[PDB]
């Protein structure tokens, strides 16, 4: 059954709710990203309003088939109306066309639902700096004090110079990069642009991509597998065995696979700094596994809440187990003891 982190009080709206049938007083279902665990449910077959953005909108039509009447695509950063209640989108700063959602309930209450988040300095001056938020559902998946990663930024600038550094040292070299759902492109394209190469992926995989509105995307991507020195593979693909099979296909084009796994975070980080990352290596085959986040590290979230003030939170991750839970509610007190509100 719908659980209550997912309803928003005093409205009939579920967010990332479908997974649970025709839920019990729903007149509207709001969708925050593309993403498994939370689109899971939708189908062609789905007849109720769904709202989101405009790049969910499009992933909606083309890979799940839900039909057009159906989408309700919103503006970011604009006030609209559903169901004569006042709603706004704003970037969520996870993967694209992931948004937050602010609510204005006619009783005078205000909710901020993250979704999946990376909170951020700049959204300090969104929209949601002109009010007050009554309740908060935050996106808790990293929140612990030993949750550390670096900038998106350091992680990418890594990438890029270690991929440029060994095709320019063999020039037979692959870069593979992992992939499995959208998010954290900007590894594998800002790899390729300093290889003066295209990405070369599967035809489910371009389509995808193709749904997105990246600028100049057709000069960054193909399916042409042979023209590019950057592949991408399924995340289940990226180990030795995987890879000498990649190999293998590829016909004596290449003698050497380099290959990144971007993970969320890895326990590497509580004692290692970003320039003093390391791969595994066995043969001819090198996996980096990088902290490339698109979810709040600890202290982005903590810097958020303390700068937002919120009166209630309620998180949305990580609340299955009871020590899990506590353990949250603990560091939301901190927090509002630290910050005096
Ligand atoms: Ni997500």
């Amino acid at each position: 059954t719908c659980p209550f982190y997912k309803k928003i009080p005093g409205t009939g709206f579920t967010v990332d709710a479908f997974q649970y049938g025709v839920v019990e007083g729903c007149t509207a279902y709001f969708l925050t990203h593309f993403h498994s665990d939370h689109y899971a449910g939708l189908s062609k077959h789905f007849t109720f309003p769904v709202y989101c953005s405009e790049i969910t909108g499009n992933l909606l039509k083309n890979k799940l088939h839900v039909q057009e009447q159906y989408i309700h695509p919103l503006p970011l950063d604009t006030e609209c109306i559903v169901n004569g209640v006042k709603v706004v989108l704003l970037d969520a700063n996870h993967c694209p066309g992931a948004v937050m959602i602010l609510f204005y309930l006619p009783n005078g209450t205000v909710i901020l639902h993250t979704g999946d988040f990376r909170a951020d300095p700049s959204m300090e001056r969104s929209l949601l700096a002109d009010q007050k938020v009554h309740m908060l559902y935050l996106d808790t998946t990293y929140c612990s004090p030993e949750y550390t990663f670096p900038s998106q930024q350091e992680v990418i600038r890594f990438a890029i110079n270690t991929a440029f550094e060994a095709v320019t040292l063999n020039p037979h070299a692959l870069v593979v990069c992992g992939t499995y759902s959208i998010g954290k492109e900007k590894v594998f394209l800002a790899i390729a642009d300093v290889l003066g190469s295209k990405v070369g992926m599967s035809q489910e995989k371009y389509k995808t991509l193709q749904c997105l509105n990246i600028p100049e995307i057709n000069s960054l991507i193909t399916t042409d597998m042979c023209s590019s020195l950057v592949h991408l593979l399924p995340m289940m693909q990226i180990n030795f065995k995987g890879l000498q099979s990649h190999l293998k296909k590829c016909g004596g084009k290449y003698n050497q696979i380099l290959a990144f796994r971007p993970t969320g975070w890895t326990h590497s980080n509580k004692f290692t700094r970003i320039a003093d990352v390391i791969p595994q290596t066995k043969g001819n085959i090198s996996i980096y596994g990088i902290p490339y986040s698109e979810h709040s590290s600890y202290l982005e979230m903590k810097r958020f809440v303390q700068w937002l003030k919120p009166q209630k939170i309620i998180p949305t991750v990580n609340v299955g187990t009871w020590k899990s839970r506590s353990t949250m509610e603990k560091y939301f007190r901190e927090w509002k003891l630290e910050a005096g509100y």
